[PDB]
């Protein structure tokens, strides 16, 4: 589990989001696995604007934050799982660590702010949903 709070925002994984997320909605792509809803209380997460592809991912599953390399966002087969079926997802990065199924919502971030969230995993490896490209997060 876990959120990116960034203005009146909550992005989290669209296989994760709550009743009160999807009531609250702003917007989803399952593509992405990413659904953001509104927030009554302002966050404190800044959203990075940046190419880095090295940076430090929370695994909630060792309680530990790792430094990792990553991947530029791009179209990743992913196998299926108990939340979508085998299939593409689209602005993935993948890097090599340790990654479980309920590590889902750890934050990736780099020296300019937050990255992205885990999303995929397995065999030694996380993959994270990139917010980069998501410029609206940071106005309005
Ligand atoms: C972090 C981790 C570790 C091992 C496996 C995983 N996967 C395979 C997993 O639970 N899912 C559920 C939906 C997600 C997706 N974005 O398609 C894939 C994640
Ligand atoms: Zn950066």
């Amino acid at each position: 589990s876990g959120a990116i709070y960034v203005g009146n925002y909550r992005v989290v994984n669209r296989h994760l989001a709550t009743h009160n997320d999807w009531a609250n909605l702003v917007w989803e792509d399952s593509s992405r696995d990413l659904l953001v809803s509104s927030t009554t209380a302002q966050g404190c997460d800044t959203i990075a604007r940046c190419d880095c592809q090295t940076g430090v991912y929370y695994c909630s599953s060792r309680r530990k934050h790792y430094p990792v390399s990553f991947s530029k966002p791009s179209l990743i087969f992913v196998e299926a799982s108990e939340y979508y079926p085998a299939r593409y997802q689209s602005h993935l990065m993948l890097a090599v660590g340790h990654s479980e199924p309920g590590d889902c919502g750890g934050i990736l971030r780099c020296q300019h702010g937050v990255v992205g969230i885990v999303s995929t995993g397995g065999n030694g490896l996380v993959g994270f949903a990139d917010v980069r490209d998501l410029l609206w997060l940071d106005e309005e």
